[PDB]
């Protein structure tokens, strides 16, 4: 699709049979969820934004479809204050910036 | 133009006697520059990101031009890590998403 940006860029995500609402966020490196149960190891990470900086749990090679396209990545799981897909998942669906 | 995402959306922008790089950012409600000290009237805000929030100055009705398109608006200044190039100003110069 093509997303104008008059409202927040939010898209219907599925990561585990669960259906999530996550923003599109070109800002992000990295996609950012909050606090749910994944299968499988996780490395402790942190990271920081605009207030500081957090603890994450980084799982990776994740399958999240997004919007209908799918991407096979890293999935940070902690205190962001909303969903985010980063540059990380973004790419991996094609998602460019027009102007 | 089209900007892919393998690397942060930086691009160069004005306000004032200041070209800038900041980042076109979708997750961003409103565009954030790193201190700067503009004339004229502010509000105090606060603003939430990751890590939480900061303080920042509501300068209102800013000229930017950004990648040659001009645009007008608020800006918030203050102790952000990155010029956020965002929504308030994107749609302004025809910014969308695609995939
Ligand atoms: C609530 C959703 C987002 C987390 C909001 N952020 C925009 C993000 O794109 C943010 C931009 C940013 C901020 C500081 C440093 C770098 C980039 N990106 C973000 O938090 O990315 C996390 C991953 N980080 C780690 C370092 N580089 C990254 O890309 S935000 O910068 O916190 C923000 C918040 C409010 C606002 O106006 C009301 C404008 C911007």
């Amino acid at each position: 699709p093509q997303i104008t940006l008059w409202k927040r860029p939010l898209v219907t995500i599925r990561i585990g049979g669960q259906l999530k609402e996550a923003l599109l966020d070109t800002g992000a490196d990295d996609t950012v969820l909050e606090e749910m149960n994944l299968p499988g190891k996780w490395k402790p990470k942190m990271i920081g934004g605009i207030g500081g900086f957090i603890k994450v749990r980084q799982y990776d090679q994740i399958p999240i479809e997004i919007c209908g396209h799918k991407a096979i990545g890293t999935v940070l799981v902690g205190p962001t204050p909303v969903n985010i897909i980063g540059r990380n998942l973004l790419t991996q669906i094609g998602c460019t910036l027009n102007f």
